[PDB]
């Protein structure tokens, strides 16, 4: 199973937004480029970097950092603001081969293919609250089961997702691995789990579902608990076999 450390970037710096909330913004004093080097040397193969300035702002402030993070791209999976092919190409040029996409794929599901013509592995970001897909639309977010969405995206060549329980991370709450398992298993998509990856009980559960699903659960993304020291590098690596 993969244990994937998460760094969020906002206004140049390492940031967390509590449950995605913009002025619930907190900044860490860490060098995102050194932290990434450190994570590399400690032996981590995958790292989740989200550009919070592109996703929320449509800003380019973090590009300088990604230009320098691009030393370690074959190791980094990048998200935030990837809504046009032109931008995806820039990233791919730097070496960024796994890219988290979302809103664009629901605007135009052919975006997945365009991304395969440029050796990008499109990773679809699936946010859910209370087990309900966080569609902007009313009936859509009430009625469309996660499985139903990804089953249709599968037809457009989708393979890998990140399933984020947005309202959990930034807190004690544990990730609902029952959901994630159902998702991985019924949609037959590879899943990285995010949100409420809070403690050791979570990696334990994750490992067990990583098994229950023949690896359809790739692993978890640790953001909150990683940066703050709840889960240390020692404890994380113990759970990546």
């Amino acid at each position: 199973m993969l244990v994937v450390p998460a760094i969020d970037l906002f206004r140049g710096k390492v940031a967390r937004m509590i449950k995605g909330r913009k002025e619930n913004t907190i900044f860490y004093e860490k060098d995102p480029v050194e932290l990434v080097e450190k994570l590399i040397e400690e032996g981590f193969t995958l790292i989740h970097v989200v550009d919070l300035s592109n996703a929320i702002e449509n800003s380019g402030e973090n590009l300088p950092v990604l230009e320098k993070l691009s030393e370690f791209a074959e190791h980094i999976q990048i998200g935030g603001g990837i809504r046009s092919l032109d931008y995806a190409e820039k990233l791919r040029k730097l070496g960024y081969r796994r890219q988290i996409v979302s809103s664009k794929v629901l605007e135009d599901p052919s975006f997945l293919k365009s991304l395969r013509e440029i050796d990008v592995e499109p990773v679809f970001s699936l946010v859910t609250r209370g087990g309900r897909v966080a569609f902007k639309g009313w009936l859509a977010e009430e009625e469309i089961d996660p499985v139903s969405l990804l089953k249709r995206l599968k037809e457009y060549g989708l393979e890998e997702i990140v399933h984020t329980e947005i309202e959990k991370d930034g807190t004690l709450q544990e990730h609902d691995f029952s959901l994630t398992k159902k998702i991985a298993i019924e949609a037959e998509v590879k899943v990285l789990a995010a949100g409420g990856i809070s403690s050791e009980n979570s990696l334990k559960t994750a490992q067990k579902v990583h098994t229950e699903t023949n690896g359809l659960l790739k692993g978890v993304i640790v953001g909150r608990a990683f940066l703050e020291g709840i889960l240390t590098v020692e404890v994380m690596k113990r759970y990546a076999r």
